[PDB]
């Protein structure tokens, strides 16, 4: 057991071993109740998150528990992993508290991107695919993927944060929701990882041409957006919406063809333009996976099949299991003292 001192910060005590030094905070709120630090064990510069009452509930204890388990397994160059995980507590029963440690990236794609080159575009969106190939390869789907869960250091390396984990957030003109694949947006059906390509089709656009692909001012405005692109629904995939409710509301809409994507993202490379169609398909089942786009020749400066690893097996049975707060507590109590270190 590290010596662990206290200071007060984000309105709060937080209570780090002594490798960790010169706490700041970081994106007031955006990110929760994160700290950069200097880890003077490894000489990184790292981002602390100490959770927030995270065993208040049933519905925290499992999320709590979800959280460390995803950020556990996670061992990728373009993936949020651990660096650390700590408590302050001595035994289970004063254990109230869990801290978790990763790298310090310098900011997110938001605030970086406003039209960039195509090289830079090829080399961002190599390191998504490379790393949703190796998510995707776990049965792990992000879900929320945007530019602001996109981190970027000096560099230019990416990783990809927040994945696999409320209506009001999701309203009106904001960006929460114009990276969302129409099949989750609406819920039409239960989706594959391939909401996680239709989100990259949205953030790769949006690098090439410096503007929100789809930045609808409700989930109806949106719809229209991306159905004028993509075009109208078919009889095949309205099949596939067995929300009856969403599926009477499609067919209501007057039927449009496919845009010619080149008239869309004029004078754009012809490669960047063919990879868009294939990930900006309206049925999921069609989408390009992301072992298949990191093949695609619009990559042949970066792919290397050799350098873009999958993961090991991730087991999520505990998602369909129903526990007590104090299970739950337990289990990541387990995983936080079984935690090794990266080498
Ligand atoms: F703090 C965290 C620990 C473990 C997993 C995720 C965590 O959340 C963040 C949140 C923001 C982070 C940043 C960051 C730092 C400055 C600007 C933008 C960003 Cl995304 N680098 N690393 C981060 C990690």
């Amino acid at each position: 057991r590290p010596t662990f001192y206290r200071q007060e910060l984000n309105k709060t005590i937080w209570e780090v071993p002594e490798r960790y030094q010169n706490l700041s905070p970081v994106g007031s709120g955006a990110y929760g109740s994160v700290c950069a630090a200097f880890d003077t064990k490894t000489g990184l510069r790292v981002a602390v998150k100490k959770l927030s009452k995270p065993f208040q509930s049933i519905i925290h204890a499992k999320r709590t528990y979800r959280e460390l388990r995803l950020l556990k397994h996670m061992k990728h160059e373009n993936v949020i992993g651990l660096l650390d995980v700590f408590t302050p507590a001595r035994s289970l029963e004063e254990f109230n508290d869990v801290y978790l440690v990763t790298h310090l990236m310098g900011a997110d794609l938001n605030n970086i991107v406003q039209k960039l080159t195509d090289d830079h575009v090829q080399f961002l969106i190599y390191q998504i695919l490379r790393g949703l190939k190796y998510i995707h390869s776990a049965d792990i789907i992000h879900r929320d993927l945007k530019p602001s869960n996109l981190a970027v250091n000096e560099d230019c390396e990416l990783k990809i944060l927040d994945f696999g984990l409320t209506d009001d957030e999701m309203t009106g003109y904001v960006a929460t929701r114009w990276y969302r694949a129409p099949e989750i947006m609406l819920n039409w059906m239960h989706y594959n990882q391939t909401v996680d390509i239709w989100s990259v089709g949205c953030i790769m656009a949006e690098l090439l041409t410096g503007r929100t692909l789809f930045p609808g001012t409700d989930h109806i405005d949106q719809l229209k957006l991306i159905l004028r692109l993509v075009g109208t629904p078919g009889a095949e995939l309205l099949k596939k919406i067995s929300s009856e409710s969403a599926r009477n509301y499609i067919q209501s809409l007057t039927q449009m063809p496919k845009m010619n994507f080149a008239n869309v993202f004029i004078g754009a490379n012809p490669l960047a333009v063919d990879l868009l169609e294939k990930m900006l398909v309206l049925d999921s089942d069609k989408r390009i996976t992301a072992a298949q786009a990191l093949a695609h020749a619009y990559f042949a400066q970066y792919h290397d099949p050799d350098d873009e690893p999958v993961a090991d097996p991730y087991d999520q049975s505990f998602e369909s299991r129903d526990l007590l707060i104090d299970e739950w507590k337990s289990l990541t109590y387990d995983e936080v003292i079984s935690f090794v270190p990266p080498p």
